[PDB]
C-alpha cells in the first residue's frame, strides 16, 4: 500500500507497494504506535550502509496483531504485541554462539528499514512471531512500551557489555535517547555514580531522573579533564558510549582506569577509522577492554524488558516529548529527527 | 580494657583483657557503633566454629581510628571509619585467585569472632588498616552505615552470585536481614520480579521497600508449590538463599528453572548433608547451578558499598529496628538476637 | 521397521514400528554406526526417567540421509552425517536464554531415547536437519566418529563446566568413556596436573593416553585421603565427576579447595538426594560452585568437535574396545553396557 | 656489584652499584640464567617508556635466593626461583579489582627495567618475596625455565583474553616468541584450527611445533585476503596480536567474525593512535570485542604454568636458539636483540 519509504539516496517520500504476506511461521502486524530513529537518517543522508530503492523506514513500533500464519502458537488476531527492531532469523550458525544479533552474517539480526519493510505502513510483515513478538501488558501505555523495542534494548545493552560491579563509577559519552536509557541501565546494574555527558538541557533534565548523579557540560572545559577532576584522578571504571563522532572512542580510552571496560553502542556512520589513543591504551596492555555491540532483540528480549517496565524498575515515558496522531504525522515525527530542536528527545506518533 | 566475650559454649559476659597494640601495617579501632550477628549466637551456644575461652565477640562496627603501625599511609587516629566484618590477610595464594575470603584457608577471612577478638570491647585490633578500612563519609548515620560490614555485603553477595539478567525473575528464600538485603542487591543488579519468602510482618514490610514484588508465606503451604503458580510453571531465574533449614536447598531446586542459578548466603549451622533433589537437578544435568560464598571483605568492598548508600542508591536504615547506648547494652542487644521477637530485624549499639 | 526398544521398565527386545516421515524442516537418516550408552541403562533397568512403552533406545549414532523435508537446505539424501544425542527444538525461550538442552523443558533437548523413538532402527528422525545434523569428513572413520555424538561432548562439556584456568589442577572422578573425554577435554583447557579416579586397566590405560597424570583406584583406599595427599592439602583447582552414586558429590566437595569447582556430568540413576555435605562446602560460604549439565547438542557443537579430531587435539578411537558388525548385533552390545566387563570401555556397531 | 644498564638514551654499558638489601617482606636473588626482551631494545634505543637513567636493564631471569626478609616465610637463601617479570605491590586497590599488573598505576606491575633496576646484575631485588617468587624444580632446565617470566605469560595471556571456545579457529598475528606461545597458547584453550601470520622460516618451523595448521606469509599476499580465503569468508573465531604495528590492530578487526574477539599483547611503541576500521567494526555494533592486557605475573601465575611445563603440556625449550655462557656476554645477548638475525627467536645467558 503506502510508506513512508526511501525514494533514493538522500530523498524519501510516499509510495506504492503491495500488501505483504505471512509464511507460515510470520505474523503481519499493524501499528498502534511507532517512532523514528537517528539511525534511518544516517541510512538517507549520508548512506553510511549503502544504496536502497523504495524501502520503507522505521524499526520501533507496538502494534496489534491481525494474521498469523499455520504455525504461529502463542500469538493470534487480537494480541498487544511489542515488536523488537530486532527480528533476526532464529535457525543459522551465529544464534548457536549466542550472537543473534548478527545471524546471518554482521548486523543482519536488524532487519526493518534495511534489508526488509521497516513499520511505517498501516502493515508490515515481522519473521518468526514465536520468537519475535511479545505480549503487551494493558498496565503498559503506548508511549512508554514503543521505547522498549529500541532505546531500552540498546541503552540497558551498553550497561550489560560495560561489566559493572556493585558499586562502580560509570560513565555515559552521550545523553541522547539511548544514553538516557544508559544511564538507566547503569542503574539497574547497581552503579553508584554515574556521570552523563550532554548539553541539551531538556536531555539533563532526563539524564537525573534516570539516575545521573553528575552532569558533565563541554561548556566548563575538555571532557577528559573534568571527569578526571570529579573522580579525583582515578577515573571511571566503565564508559558507555552512546553519542558522539569519532574522537569520543579516545574520550573514553582516557577516561576508563585500568582494567575498565568501554562500551559502545553508537552508530558511527562517518570516519574510516574509529581512533584509539596508543599511550592512554597503556600501549596496547593496559587491560582496557573495548565492547561495541547491536541491540539484542527477539522475544524474551522484549520480555524482560516489559517486566522492567511493568514491575515499575524503569519508567521510559519520560524520554517522550512529542505525541502525534496521524499517518501523514509520521512525516513530521520523521523531520524532527532530521534537524534536532533543542526541546525534543524521542517521538511518538499514534496511529490507533 | 573491657570487652563483652564468650566465656565457654554457652556462656557469654563482660571481661578484661589487655588492650591490643597495632603492627606496622595494623590499627587500633575503638567502635562508635556495634552491631550483632545471628553467627555469633550459633558460635555460642551451638558451638558451630568449636569452643572458644574469652574471645570478645562481635564483627559488625563503624569505629574511630585511635592508633596506627608505623607503615598506615591512608588511615590516622580520629578517621571514622566502616570496618568490614571480614578483614582478609591480603598476601596469600588465595587472594590471587580472587577469593580474599578464603585467604589461609576456609573462610579466614572471616577474624572477628572467630580466630580473634571481635568489636565488642572498648578497642579492637584491624589487621592491614589500609587494605581493610574504609573511610565513612559524614552523610551517612551510623546506624545506616553498621549495616554495611556484613548485612549489605552479604545480601549483595547473594545477588551478585546469582547471575541476575536484566529482567530476570528472582527469588530470595529468607527475608532476615541479609535477605532483605538480598532483595535490595536484586533489584540493584535489574530483576524484575522479586519474590521474597518470610513470614514475619516486619520483614514482610521490609522486603516490599527494597524492592519485592510478591510475598510468599510459608505458612500458607509448600513455598514450591506456592512459587510455581506465581510464575505459571516457569519457575525463576534465580533463587538466593538467605535463611532457612538444610530442606531449603532441596526448595532452591526446585523452584529455579533448568540453566538457573541456586546463590547461598545463608550459614547453615545444623545438618551434616545439604540434601539436593534428584530429580529435580535434572539427574544431575539440569543445569541449575549451586553457589555458596561468604561475604566479601576488604576496603574495596566497603567502598563501593558505601558509595550505593552515598548516592542514594539503597537505605539499609530500615533493617535497624532496635537502637541502644552504651557498652552495657551490648549485651542487651546481643541476648534481642537470641530470642528473637516478631519486630526485630536488626539492633545496634551507639557508644557516643 | 525393525527396531531395538525400551519395552517397560526391565524389559527391553526388537519391535516393529512405522518408518518416520519429515517434516519441511526434518530428515530420516539410517544409521551407519551405532553405540551403546549407560544412560539407556539407567532408563531401562533404573527407571530413572520414569517408564516408557515401546521406546526405541539408542542416542549415538553416524548415519546416511536418506529423506529430507522440502525446507532442508543443508542436507540431501546421500550426504554422510554426525547427529548429535542432543537434537532440540532450536525455536524455543530457552534458546533465547542459551540452554539448548533444556529447549522446552528440562533435558527436553535430549529427544533420542527419552521422548523419541531412538537410532536403534532401520531409520530414524532428525528434527531440524539444518541445525541439528553435521556433516562427517572422511578423514574420521566411524568408529571414532560416533564418539562425538554423545561421550565426547558430554566429557568436554564437563572440562567447560569446569572453569579451567591455565595449570590448574583438575580431579577426574570416574573413567568411563565420559570420564576418559572429560581428561581430554581438561587437557584442552590447559590444565596441568590431571588426576584421575578409576580402577579398571583399560580405563586407566585410556586415562594416561588422554592426559591424565595421576591415576587413584578408589578400590586401593579412600579417594579424599589420596588426592589430598598427591595436592599436599592444597586439593584441586576442579573436580569434574563422570561417575559413581549420589556419595560422589560429597567426595568432590571434599577435595575442591574453596572458590573451585564441581562439574557434573554424570547421570544419576538411583537415590533422592545427592548429598553436599554441609562443612566441607563452608557450611554454605565455601565459595565451591557445583555446576551440573546436560551435553550440547546441535549442528554448531558437533562441527567443532569434528574439527578438533580433524586437526588431531585428540583421539577417541580408543575409547572403543568393542566392535561389532549387523544390526542382530544391537543386542550384544546393549546387553554388554548392562554386565559391564572389566575390558570395555565403550562398543560399537558397524552397520555398514 | 656490576650490572648491564642503560646509561642514556641510545647508550648501554657495565655498572657499578652498591648491592640492594632487602625490606622485611622482600627478598634478594642472583641469576642464574636471563634472557633480553625486545622491549629493552625499544626502551633504550627509542624511548618507547621514556627517559632513563642508569637503569640496570632485564626482566626476565632464573635465579637463586640468597637473601631475605626477616617477614619472609616460604623462600629461604638457596631455593631456585623462577622470577615473573611483572612482581606487583600486591596491596593496592587495583589488585582487588582484579588487575594486579596495575598494581599502583597504568603497568605498574611491571618493576624491572622500568621503574627498577632490572636483572642483568649479579644481584637484584625481589619486592615481597613470598607472593613474587616461584619454586623452580629441578627437572626444569634453566633455558626453558627462563622463557616462562614473560614469554610464556604473556603469549598465554593472549590465548586468555581471546576467549577460545572449545574447537574455535584462532589466528595468531606475529610469531616471535610471544606468538609462538600464543599458538601455544591457544593450543592449550582447545583451539581447532590455528592460523599463524609470520615468515621467518625459524618462527614458522617452531609455530608449527607449537601447534599451527596454517602458515600465512605476506610473500603470497595480503594478509586479510589470504585468511578469509582460509575460512571460506566466514573469519575467524578469535584474533591475537602479537607482533606488527599500529595497522595489525585493523587486519585483525578484519578477519574476526562479528562476535569474536581481538586479543592483543603486543607492546606498540611508536603512533599516536591504533586504528580500528569503522566498516568492518560493524560501524561500532559487530561484538567484536578488543582486549589489552600486560602479562600477568607473581607467584600463582608462575607456578601454574611451572606446572604446565612440568607436566609436559607446553615446551617453551624451542624458543631459545642462542645460548651464552658469563655474565659478560649480556652484552652480546642483548645486541642480538637489537639487530635481529633471521635464526633468532630468543636467546639465553647461563650464569653462575
Ligand atoms: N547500537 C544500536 O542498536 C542503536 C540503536 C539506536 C540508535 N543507535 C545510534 O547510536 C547513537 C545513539 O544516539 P541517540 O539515539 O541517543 O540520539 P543522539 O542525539 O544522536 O545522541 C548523541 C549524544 O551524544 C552528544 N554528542 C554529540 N557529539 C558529541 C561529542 N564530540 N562528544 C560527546 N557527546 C557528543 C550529543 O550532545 P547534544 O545533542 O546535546 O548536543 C547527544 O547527547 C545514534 O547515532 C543512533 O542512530 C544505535
Ligand atoms: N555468608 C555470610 O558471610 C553471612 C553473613 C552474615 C550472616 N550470615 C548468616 O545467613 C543467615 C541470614 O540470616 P539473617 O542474618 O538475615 O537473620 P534471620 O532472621 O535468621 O533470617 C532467617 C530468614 O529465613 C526465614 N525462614 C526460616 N525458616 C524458613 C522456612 N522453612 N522457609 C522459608 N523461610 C524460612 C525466616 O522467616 P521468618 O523469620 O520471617 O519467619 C527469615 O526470613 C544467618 O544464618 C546468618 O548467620 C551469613
Ligand atoms: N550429561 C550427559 O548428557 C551424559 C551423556 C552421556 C552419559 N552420561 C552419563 O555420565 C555417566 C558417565 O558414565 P560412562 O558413560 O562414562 O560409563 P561408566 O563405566 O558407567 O562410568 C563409571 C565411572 O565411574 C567409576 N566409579 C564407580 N564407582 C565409583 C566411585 N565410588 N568412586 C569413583 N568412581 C567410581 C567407575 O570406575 P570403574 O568402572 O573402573 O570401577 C567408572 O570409571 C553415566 O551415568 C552416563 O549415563 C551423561
Ligand atoms: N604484554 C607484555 O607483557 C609483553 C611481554 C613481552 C613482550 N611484549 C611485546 O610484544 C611484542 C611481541 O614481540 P616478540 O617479543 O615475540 O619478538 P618479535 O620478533 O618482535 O615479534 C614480531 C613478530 O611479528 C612479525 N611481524 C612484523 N611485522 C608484522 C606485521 N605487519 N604483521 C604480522 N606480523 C609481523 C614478525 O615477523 P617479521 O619481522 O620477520 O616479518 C615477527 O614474527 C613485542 O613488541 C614485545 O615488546 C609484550
Ligand atoms: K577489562
Ligand atoms: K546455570
Ligand atoms: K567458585
Ligand atoms: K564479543
Ligand atoms: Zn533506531
Ligand atoms: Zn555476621
Ligand atoms: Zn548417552
Ligand atoms: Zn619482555
Amino acid at each position: 500500500m503506502k510508506g513512508f519509504a526511501m525514494l533514493s539516496i538522500g530523498k524519501v517520500g510516499w509510495i506504492e507497494k503491495e500488501k505483504p504476506a505471512p509464511g507460515p511461521f510470520d505474523a503481519i502486524v499493524r501499528p498502534l504506535a511507532v517512532a523514528p530513529c537517528t539511525s534511518d537518517i544516517h541510512t538517507v543522508f549520508e548512506g553510511a550502509i549503502g544504496e536502497r530503492h523504495n524501502m520503507i523506514l522505521g524499526h520501533e513500533a507496538v502494534g496489534e496483531v491481525v494474521e498469523v500464519g499455520s504455525e504461529v502458537k502463542d500469538f493470534k488476531p487480537g494480541d498487544r504485541v511489542v515488536v523488537p527492531a530486532a527480528t533476526p532469523d532464529w535457525r543459522t550458525s551465529e544464534v548457536q554462539r549466542g550472537y543473534h544479533q548478527h545471524s546471518g552474517g554482521m548486523l543482519a539480526g536488524w532487519k526493518f528499514s534495511n534489508v526488509k519493510d521497516g513499520v511505517f505502513g498501516e502493515f508490515f510483515h515481522v519473521n518468526d512471531a514465536d520468537m519475535n513478538l511479545a505480549h503487551l501488558p494493558k498496565e503498559i501505555p503506548l508511549e512508554a512500551a514503543v521505547m522498549i523495542p529500541d532505546m531500552m534494548t540498546t541503552g540497558f545493552h551498553g550497561a550489560e557489555l560495560a561489566d559493572i560491579e556493585l558499586g562502580a563509577t560509570v560513565a555515559v559519552l552521550g545523553i541522547g535517547p539511548v544514553g538516557l536509557m544508559a544511564v538507566a541501565g547503569a542503574k539497574l546494574r547497581g552503579a553508584g555514580r554515574i556521570i552523563a555527558v550532554g548539553s541539551r538541557p531538556v536531555c539533563v533534565d532526563a539524564a537525573k531522573y534516570y539516575g545521573a548523579t553528575d552532569i558533565v557540560n563541554y561548556k566548563d572545559g575538555p571532557i577528559e579533564s573534568q571527569i578526571m577532576n570529579l573522580t579525583e584522578g582515578k577515573g571511571v571504571d566503565a564508559a558507555i558510549i552512546a553519542g558522539g563522532n569519532a574522537d569520543i572512542m579516545a574520550t573514553a580510552v582516557k577516561i576508563v582506569k585500568p582494567g575498565g571496560t568501554i562500551a559502545n553502542v553508537n552508530y558511527f556512520g562517518e570516519g574510516e577509522v574509529l581512533p584509539v589513543p596508543r599511550l592512554e591504551w597503556g600501549c596496547g596492555m593496559a587491560h582496557k577492554t573495548i565492547k561495541g555491540g547491536l541491540c539484542p532483540g527477539g522475544r524474551l528480549r522484549m520480555e524482560r524488558l516489559i517486566d522492567l517496565v511493568f514491575y515499575k524498575r524503569v519508567d521510559p515515558s519520560k524520554l517522550v516529548t512529542h505525541v502525534f496522531r496521524g499517518f501523514d504525522n509520521i512525516e513530521k515525527a520523521f523531520m524532527l529527527m532530521k534537524d534536532k530542536p533543542k526541546d525534543l528527545i524521542k517521538p511518538v506518533v499514534i496511529l490507533a
